[PDB]
């Protein structure tokens, strides 16, 4: 298990090929746009060494201690252990960090346990898993093709190499060129270029699955407008430390070593990779724990805002808070059933229930916008009446302490709270979180169509046919 | 455990004091408006004797066999057994019977296990429980006051005795007069006049809890407009057999024997009766199983309708069906967590988790109208193109077999299906189901306000305060 | 202009070929299922002769007086006159009659004014218009094909003649066979078999537009389950008089005289018939007035229910009523703009603004379910506590007058009101109204796709391009 | 009529008492946080002198030319002229500037026309109007009290002077102390401290209405966190120029000259000021035109995004765009009816219809969040894949031109468009717009309660009573 210092030193020494506003980022650990999230990930690693959480976040195996997200679960108890680690890490950042590495470790763990799925590339998968685990490396990923002409398939874009495709194969590996649309949290040592979870690969030229060091020559991470509001924790409680960053990933004829190839030119293998291996089940397990943590944070903030300005005495405000409670319980319920109904898949890997997780990941994208709306409706103008810590420290400080106090709440505490509520919903950072929840796991339109097609609807249809037998009997 | 014949004979011999359109109902077992539901309840009782389900629906105890809903659960396994019985009974009627007796048996069971709660009336409660259990009697209940002037409390209505109040107490018992607004499924041997689950009793004169035989002199059940569409199972697949009926309950100076009194003049005891005893937990347990069954029925019908007319090829139709699947999984999740997180209450009674059940009973009233809407959006005009079995048997039968066939579906089967979908949503019977789901457990406005007030929000608020410490540190 | 007596005599003498539950309906004017709506339509005709409304409902022209819905408007004032007639008729039945004849007269009127559109069949159209106008006949229509396999076009169903198609052409006319899915209000002298408003005709064999007497040999109207709750106006205030009935229309090799043919084998003419002639504009004009009347009825009922039980003192109840007010004003606004922005089309016919009417007919289907929901949320259990007038007239009458009185409202008046609210929303009749509002003008999915394609979006796109010029200038 | 140069010189010479992060803003015309919006307002003033729009934006009167928003309308044509000016100004900034001065000029104009309402202060009002008009000054306003303890009235806060209250009265005027919660667009010469539009004044000490120069000693404007993303029009198309800023307004014992007092200590006059004078009608008129402009901008962007990435070929995407079209038409309809149904009030001032405007201002806050959602659902990941103009100008420029091109759309144009869509919805600037639309005119909860109470519901209730006469007749 890595310490924060080791993670920071690793990035400083071999930084990912990041670009920000036309220039290469030489040191993300000190760059104003990235130092915040780097410190945050480092803190997650350090927590693994805190005696209070060591048993929760890591496990011992043959003299070594590994991060819990690498544990191949053999029992429901192990599944619960993975869940508790997901939750503890998520709580550190109020569920605002959506791409912490344990999400992808769940994917790699499942791929490794179900390695036979990959055929001749099975050993590469097992070895890669052990590599990430032993060195406790941080990962980022990109599974989608550039949004250019969505009316056409990957092979029907303006250029055959807009999506990442194989240019040629050599004795050393494969050369790829193209791009992936989005990779969140590029402050990692490795990047996973895996298949889409719900979309079809289309052509063999694009049916790929491989991993590379983020410093690989020819690999570029083009960052979008930064959403770090500032460094003050009072003024920007969240964006100052949890801005993971999103970027376009470019492959300028990048060489991928054969040992890092997991799938090559096999459309079928790409299309069922997550479902067959159980990666889908485990990555969704991390998500349900994460969204439970996020919902708990919103509940706390909503309750405090309402109490803070005396709005909690109004029935409709109480109802809005109760609504968040209902959603919180719904997520806890999915989480519980996912673990309690777990069964082994075709490769003997115990996986959390897909029914419960499909329910959670398809329901939360609908609940989140409403949870966000509730905070807006409760806070109202208090959400934009945001003086700075500098205003409190300035000449008008005394006036602010009078006009911005709340009901039995000091002004500084009140503004600190509303600054947080604002950063969770209305700052550029907060607003992005909404778009993230709506789409990170896929386009809801196609996720729902996928659920329809894969779900076994026969038992329910059969019960109706049986019930209708009495109806048709009138003609006998 | 009762057989259907015993239930039917009991009603015929000592029928409840029912009134329909100005006249007393002499024999509900043969009356056109009630014979359907009577036969349905009888069938539920008979199922208890089917060898295939005997072990699911009943339990043996000291030479006797009792209905599962009377079982005082000692372990989570027992809780699961109660749940499986709720589900099996619910499935028989596609979850359309909302007031089957096992719901109230759950209440009485909990009251009995937590009998110490009732003080001097504890033995009356225990004895009543044993009575209902041993004779396997059917119950109905009414907990709300007449909807007259909702702007005023029970003691502020046009008359002190609009709500049920104590007139006087004698050596034989108490005399009560007033009325209860609604009692569903009056085809029972007993009626439970218990306190409101979420509303305050208000005055001692109304703080009551007692049970009476439905034939008690002075007790009247005034039925509303019947929703039985007819007797043909083809034309009215559900209303012909599952119309439970709703009625106003009148108490014309009714004498309640002391042995049938459970709470008298104690506002506090009335206000916490369901929560303290665990009745709330267990009755909600029956509800979650019931709504899971209901959602399964809608899923089957929606899937069959879409497939039947070839609408399943359209993405948005697939999405609507997937939406029902998400809701189904949500209910299954609440159900699972309710049992898995069960703990004993203050009286040593194991009760399913309130968090999960409060989530289920406060979420489903919001989901149901949408599930109903989905069926309407899928069926469209097919939902009102409802010829009768008589039309198929008539001269135009051949034409109907051509114009009303579906995609690889015969016309009679198609119409049988749409007649069912219509009866589940648009017939008077179907439409009532929507109002029922919206309100049976209470007014959502006050249920949400209640949830807000009773839920422990402190842990979430505390986490936010801890997170904000860094914000306030800028002033140090 | 016809009188009610003339309409009733016409139906009695030459009744439409109606079938109900396997038998031919010999006299709809006395049949229990149809006498109610027949009396209602008759009353609409009689209103044309009431001196108070004669000038509103009819116009004089060359010694004759015709129904206002036949008036070819030359000015905005004439358009307003047509609107006021639509409204007055709609108000008589609280906007519950969705297929009153003035809706179709608007269609025929527009077809006649724009008759050149129909080419060689132009005179047939003009003559038909004059026929309907002079004799003030009642019409019904059916524009959709049987719902069999929606995954296939009209020419791809299990049989080439499931949809209405031309079998052959002779010296006397054309012979057609097939069926139309739905025709509401079959108590008419004529039936209009016109093209779909938003769907493509597909094949020439189905590209038809003609009209026939409802008694034409080979023509059959198969009625669905009747929704008449009874004859008591107290018990069934609406279903006893406004149940229009829906039916499947069968064509058993029906001969259509050449003079009654308006479009034959011309897919293009069918696909643009309503838009080019202005029929769409005028029929939607009747609809907006009708929905304004319907919304006014719901507002009145909601206000009275809330006041009646004292629920109007609660903020959320006030908000729900205000919501209906907002929707009412929205419809009034569309109506006003539709008339004020009216312009002449290609044939010189003044037509109300399509933008405003497309807004109204695409928005109301979304608002109605909510308006219905609001009534349910306000009334709660009062909506199913429906004793009969017979109960009030019976032995328990005195008790009911006490327990069902409202806040300063007598019990009989209270129940009369809730019986009405129930009939508007939860009776089989009421529930059907919801499905009707959702679909009568077409499937929302395709109506919205149609609006997208026909609307001129260029001006808005152009404004954005202009705004972005400054953005692209940074590269100069 | 003012020119932009005159406005800029005025602010530079006598700048409002603005504070940003603890320091006084000496020159808002050059300050990085304010220079953008200052230039934008200046451009609005300059447009008044463009020959193409002079007749639209100004009117001549006795040798002088004034801004159209000052015109006291005598006819519906004048009302239309005011509307066209509101629209032209709104279009310049895609409806993103919510507090342009013409909104408040509408208020002052109405106050002046209905000056008799103010009694002894009537001349002060007339004179103030002429002052603002003649010098074409810019105004800002603040009507709400500090959000401290909403469970208590203005007189029940932690201090009697948290809300703005009169300390004393002298020969020169009144001295006030306290604060107003929010004032948007403080880059004005004058600030209007008027009564709340929907809330009660409460106590005479707070029942005030006056105006002051923004540089008045003791008056302070404390600005919130700035939302200007940068100066690049490519990177921040909107926040670089339309960030109006919100601020808390502090009154440190400010002296208000008697000539600037319009209402003093009269609760009744404060509570009906906007309705009686017609200010409510006219300010809402500006709003409906503004929201129509805003909706047109969103329609253009949504259409371009969908077309740009080829998503317009999908039915659901077309439906979402059509949804915006429906909302656009709804707003146009309210606007049209507001002008067409205009009538003179008690003071002879012609005012647009309140019914239509109450509909528009109570409906749009519900429509806007959905319009915003639609853009998010259409753009998906394209909304966060935002490289900078600097990235296009850098080494990877060529790669970006390939991977970020759209369907028949160049990469720079595509990113310029998505940068705009992002700034309209997800940037801190964009997200604030949502909160603004939800609350600027008041809390929806109380706006709806207000609408319920003031609307005349009697006609609808009367129609229902008349309809029910037939129901009650059964007892005769
Ligand atoms: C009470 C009532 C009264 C009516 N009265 C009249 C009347 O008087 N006269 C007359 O002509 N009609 C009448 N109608 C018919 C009405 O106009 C149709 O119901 C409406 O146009 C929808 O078409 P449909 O029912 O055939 O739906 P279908 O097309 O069968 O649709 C069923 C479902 O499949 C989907 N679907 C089907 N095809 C497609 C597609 N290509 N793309 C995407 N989705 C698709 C639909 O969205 C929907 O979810 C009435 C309907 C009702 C419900
Ligand atoms: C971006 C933005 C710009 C604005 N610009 C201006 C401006 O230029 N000038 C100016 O005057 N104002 C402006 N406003 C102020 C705006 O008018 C208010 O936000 C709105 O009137 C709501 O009042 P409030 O914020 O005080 O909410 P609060 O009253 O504090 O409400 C907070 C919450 O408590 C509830 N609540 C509080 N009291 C009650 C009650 N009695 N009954 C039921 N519920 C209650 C509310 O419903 C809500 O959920 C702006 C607001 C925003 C958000
Ligand atoms: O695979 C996809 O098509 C969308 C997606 C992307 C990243 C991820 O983690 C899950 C789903
Ligand atoms: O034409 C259609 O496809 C549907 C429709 C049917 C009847 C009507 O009056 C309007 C639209
Ligand atoms: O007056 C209020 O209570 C809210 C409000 C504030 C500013 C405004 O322009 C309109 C309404």
């Amino acid at each position: 298990a890595r310490t924060g210092a080791e993670y920071i030193e690793a990035l400083k020494t071999r930084p990912p090929n990041l670009w920000y506003k036309g220039e290469k980022v030489e040191d993300p650990t000190t760059h104003p746009v990235f130092r915040g999230i780097v410190r945050t990930m480092a803190a997650l690693y350090d927590l693994q060494h805190d005696p209070r959480y060591r048993e929760v976040l890591t496990y011992e195996e043959e003299g070594k201690r590994h991060g819990m997200s690498f544990l191949i679960p053999k029992t429901k108890e192990d599944l619960k252990r993975r869940g508790q680690a997901y939750k503890l890490w998520a709580d550190q950042n109020l569920g605002m960090m959506g791409r912490s590495p344990d999400y992808l470790n769940a994917v790699v763990m499942a791929y490794a346990a179900s390695a036979d799925y990959f055929g001749e590339f099975a050993e590469n998968v097992r070895n890669y898993y052990r590599y990430l685990r032993d060195q406790d490396l941080a990962t980022t990923h990109a599974l989608t093709n550039p949004q250019v002409n969505r009316a056409r398939p990957p092979s029907g874009q303006p250029d055959p190499y807009i999506p990442v495709g194989v240019v040629k194969q050599t004795e050393k590996g494969i050369v790829v060129r193209g791009a992936r649309m989005t990779a969140t949290f590029p402050l990692a040592d490795e990047v996973l270029i895996f298949p889409s979870i719900l979309l079809q690969a289309g052509s063999e030229k694009y049916a790929l699955a491989f991993a590379l060091p983020t410093s690989t020559p020819g690999l570029h991470f083009v960052c979008r407008e930064a959403l770090v509001g500032g460094d003050s924790p009072f003024d920007h409680p969240l964006s100052s430390r949890v801005e993971e960053m999103d970027c376009l990933v470019i492959f300028d004829d990048v060489l991928v070593p054969w040992e890092r190839v997991f799938i090559l030119g096999n459309v079928e293998l790409c299309n069922n990779a997550y479902g067959a291996t159980g990666a889908l089940n485990h990555m969704a397990h991390q998500v349900v724990a994460l969204k439970t943590a996020k919902t708990e944070a919103f509940l706390g903030v909503a309750a405090l805002m309402a109490e803070g300005i005396g709005a909690d005495v109004y029935g409709h405000v109480q109802e809005k808070i109760a609504e968040i409670i209902v959603y919180l319980e719904a997520m806890r319920a999915f989480w519980t059933r996912a673990e309690e109904e777990a069964k082994e898949n075709a490769y003997g890997l115990l996986v959390p229930d897909r029914g419960a997780l499909d329910g959670a990941r398809n329901l939360y994208p609908r609940l989140y916008p409403r949870i966000r709306e509730i905070l807006e409706q409760i806070g109202a103008s208090g959400l934009i009446t945001l003086p700075s810590e500098k205003d409190f420290k300035g000449p008008l400080g005394p006036f602010l302490e009078k006009f911005l106090q709340g009901a039995a709440l000091e002004a500084k505490e009140r503004v600190a709270l509303f600054r947080l509520a604002w950063d969770m919903t209305l700052s550029g950072f907060g607003a992005r979180q909404e778009l993230y929840e709506r789409f990170f796991f896929g386009d809801p339109v196609r996720m729902y169509q996928t659920l329809y097609n894969v779900y076994n609807k026969e038992p329910y249809k059969e019960r109706i046919h049986a019930f209708l037998k009495e109806s048709l009997k009138v003609f006998e």
